[PDB]
């Protein structure tokens, strides 16, 4: 089998990506902010806190005829932005792009933090990193590849992700037509549960390619792109006017500024982010000072090539025996 979906960036500053899916019998609707960086499928659903709901579709598991509670199960998540939630365990049918899992744990928010309340466009999140991640209590639950896995056609998935427009999830399958040249692999580590790879370095512009390992997870869940304070230093150092605030909590620049693309290393490939990507407008409405799109990952402890990277490319999360993540420009 394979499945299909077009994800759609939620904003004009393409924060995050939201990608239909199909719950219970009848089906509902819910739109999904698919995650390579974690691993729980919950979503805003009739057990939600009544104020903590403020125009998100839910999830009614009483009006499905294929749902049930999953006895006993609990779940509680938080993530790197500091949101949160938590609830109960349904399993149920859950189909992507004409992907169909049955007894799919659908995690019901009985709780989410203020993030989620404040982002009417997102009903939930949809994880795709490794089962090991899964917050299921006491007994750990699939994510939905790792589910649908063995009847796909090939064990992947892929992200396509859009500058400003919709792209695509395709699951069982690999579309030769959604990219140019060729895919170059790379060795992934599932060790802390995430599709975690090592880019070979970087450029600057037009600059001359710095040969450097970088670990990082490619996180479809991450707005931005965290890459050691060296390296995010090097790029704003060639845009004018550009500074770390600590008030605003990052790098801005002059919104008047053009800003130079980033290049990342995939072995011996080269994925070229344009300088527009990086641009993710004023600070505050009517502000002249802009934030930038990449980011020190300093204090995060990790690395993430988020969507300002991974939109550069088409992508393919191989879930093979061992794993390996692909890239190729398109």
């Amino acid at each position: 089998s394979t499945g299909s979906a077009t994800t759609t960036p939620i904003d004009s500053l393409d924060d995050a990506y939201i990608t239909p899916v199909q719950i219970g019998t009848p089906a509902q609707t819910l739109n999904l902010d698919f995650d390579t960086g974690s691993s729980d499928l919950w979503v805003f659903s009739s057990e939600t806190t009544a104020s903590e709901v403020d125009g998100q579709t839910i999830y009614t598991p009483s009006k499905s005829t294929t749902a049930k509670l999953l006895s006993g199960a609990t779940w509680s998540i938080s993530y790197g932005d500091g949101s949160s939630s938590s609830g109960d365990v349904y399993t149920d049918t859950v189909s992507v792009g004409g992907l169909t899992v049955t007894g799919q744990a659908v995690e019901s928010a009985k709780k989410v933090s203020s993030s989620f309340t404040e982002d009417s466009t997102i009903d939930g999140l949809l994880g795709l990193a490794f089962s090991t991640l899964n917050t299921v209590s006491p007994t750990q639950q699939k994510t939905f590849f790792d589910n649908a896995k063995a009847s796909l056609d090939s064990p992947v998935f892929t992200a396509d992700l859009g500058y400003h427009a919709p792209g695509t999830y395709n699951f069982g399958f690999i579309d030769t037509t959604a990219y140019t040249g060729s895919i170059t692999y790379t060795a992934v580590s599932t060790k802390q549960g995430f599709w975690e790879w090592t880019s070979t370095g970087y450029a600057v512009g037009s600059g001359t390619f710095k040969s450097t390992s970088i670990d990082g997870i490619a996180d479809t869940g991450t707005t931005l792109l965290y890459l050691p304070a060296t390296v995010v230093s090097a790029y704003w150092a060639q845009v004018s006017g550009a500074k770390s605030s600590s008030s605003v909590g990052g790098y801005v620049f002059p919104c008047s500024a053009t800003l130079p693309s980033f290049t990342f290393g995939v072995g011996s490939a080269r994925i070229v982010i344009p300088g527009d990507y990086i641009d993710f407008g004023p600070i505050s409405t009517g502000s002249s000072s802009c934030f930038g799109g990449i980011q020190s990952s300093a204090g995060i402890g990790i690395n993430i090539f988020g969507d300002v990277a991974l939109k550069a490319a088409f992508v393919v999360f191989n879930g093979a025996t061992t794993p390996t993540l692909g890239f190729a420009s398109k």
